[PDB]
């Protein structure tokens, strides 16, 4: 009788249950609380999660996902849950400049094709991407594809003067640097995600320097991200 327990209570123990990484028992929660109609202590705790930035959100939208509870994804999480882990098409549009993330068209160096954010465009076929589930040591991980090249997006292994690496389209995951984790963040209405290299764990931004073409170069960003999302930050819509 979840009646009996004070709503305040009910949002706690579940926000602490995610927190602590106990997927089994946040999961069990959230199907009874959904069952017997008090979905707002779901919605408020994945707010409470997302206004602080936690991780673990990911790992309970997915672990809902699997466990057969598809329904609490798309009624308390904001719409981007259900784009990334039901695998759709997206576009990953940078807040800082409302760009879109693109693969370049011509191949260059073993590297596959750069990627960038681009300068014009937010709508060909070239900017849609998949983001592909994967669970390991209790965590989940992403794989990104580019659709139109179907190349996973990675972070090459050498770096410039400051320790960043570029960002590049390739047809092989040998390993962790085509991996990624999110991390969620909340600005004026948006849910935004901050975008990690597993292998790095730098944050993919995109470069201040505007190409001559007008596009600014991707890279794995080696400082601070956290506390400054209009600025590092990504936001996910369905292409």
């Amino acid at each position: 009788a979840d009646s009996d327990v004070p709503n305040d209570i009910l949002e706690e123990q579940l926000y602490n249950s995610v927190v602590v990484a106990d997927y089994d028992s946040a999961v069990e929660k959230s199907k009874h609380l959904y069952e017997e109609k008090k979905s707002e202590v779901i919605t408020n705790v994945v707010n409470k999660l997302i206004r602080n930035n936690k991780m673990n959100c990911m790992e309970y939208a997915y672990q809902l996902w699997l466990q057969g509870s598809k329904d609490i994804v798309r009624d308390c999480f904001p719409v981007e849950f259900r784009l990334i882990f039901a695998e759709n098409a997206i576009k990953l549009m940078y807040k800082r400049d409302g760009l879109a993330l693109t693969l370049s068209n011509d191949v260059q160096g073993d590297d596959g094709r750069p990627a960038y954010g681009d300068g014009k465009d937010k709508t060909s076929p070239r900017v849609s991407w998949k983001l592909i589930a994967l669970w390991e040591n209790n965590k989940v991980y992403f794989k990104i594809l580019n659709t139109e090249r179907n190349q996973y997006l990675v972070l090459g292994v050498g770096t410039n003067w400051n320790g960043d690496h570029m960002a590049f389209g390739v047809n092989s995951v040998d390993s962790f640097r085509a991996q990624w984790y999110l991390q969620p963040a909340k600005y004026d209405n948006d849910v935004l995600f901050y975008i990690y290299n597993r292998e790095y764990s730098k944050a993919l931004t995109l470069s201040r320097t505007v190409e001559p073409s007008g596009h600014r170069m991707a890279w794995g960003y080696n400082g601070r991200v956290i506390g400054s999302p209009e600025h590092y930050a990504w936001g996910i819509k369905a292409f």
